[PDB]
């Protein structure tokens, strides 16, 4: 049974957490599909596909003129991918435009739903209409999460719009919480951080962190949060948090 989770964060970490989170699932077991919705096309670049060079891409599929199947590329880490370019900034133009925007990638991954175990997307540094169709596609969303300084400055804005999102394209959208990047435990600072979000706002700040950057420290804790996310899904299991019940 497909599950969907949105990576998200308004504020420019997120990319590798998609593709980490998605290699650790595609060793455990699981069919992985990951979806770039950033037309500057991190995630697409850092797995191996030169966006320019894309014949088709997500662009083509939220606006219907080609198939799901058709755009997907493989990656040499054994996941799917589907693809962004910068042809995609157009279609946060052309979308608000037709009614029913938000739904767009939904319908989309609908078309794939028995292909894939769990579906990662990968949403742009804001909060219009891309970002938006990531949400309105999820079943769960994940804030990464910096912890180097303290400018979470922009949590609130973004609690107020999954907020926004339940309440009118998605009542099941649910917020496990955010994910720790760029912990660095050589000070507490990272930590004096974490604590202090985890204070001021309504927000699940979960674990492990991952450490600033095969078997290195930030591969194992992708990993021991990736089997995190598998136990919620199969058998409800509490994400474990930062600071443990």
């Amino acid at each position: 049974m497909t599950r969907v989770l949105a990576v998200a964060n308004q504020k420019g970490a997120k990319t590798t957490t998609v593709a980490s989170i998605g290699a650790a699932l595609t060793e455990q077991g699981r069919r992985v599909l990951l979806v770039d919705l950033d037309p500057q096309g991190c995630l697409t670049f850092s797995l191996g596909h030169d966006p320019d060079k894309l014949p088709v891409s997500v662009h083509e599929v939220l606006l219907g003129d080609v198939e799901p199947s058709a755009a997907l590329v493989r990656t040499d880490e054994g996941m799917t991918l589907l693809p962004a370019n910068i042809d995609l900034a157009g279609a946060e133009a052309m979308l608000l435009m037709r009614a029913g925007r938000e739904y767009a990638l939904k319908r989309a991954l609908a078309k794939l739903d028995g292909d894939f175990d769990v579906v990662i997307i990968d949403c742009p540094p804001s909060l219009g209409v891309l970002t938006l169709n990531g949400l309105t596609a999820a079943h769960d969303v994940i804030v990464p999460l910096q912890c180097e300084t303290l400018a979470h400055r922009g949590v609130g804005q973004f609690l107020r719009t999954i907020s926004d999102v339940q309440q009118i394209t998605n009542p099941d959208l649910k917020l496990l919480g955010a994910l720790p990047t760029l912990y660095d435990s050589r000070t507490t600072h990272s930590r004096d951080v974490l604590l202090d979000v985890a204070d001021r706002y309504e927000l699940p700040v979960l674990a492990p962190p991952i450490p600033r950057t095969r078997k290195s420290k930030g591969a194992i804790a992708y990993r021991e949060f990736a089997d995190a996310l598998l136990r919620h899904w199969k058998s409800g299991r509490k994400m474990p948090t930062f600071t443990p019940e």
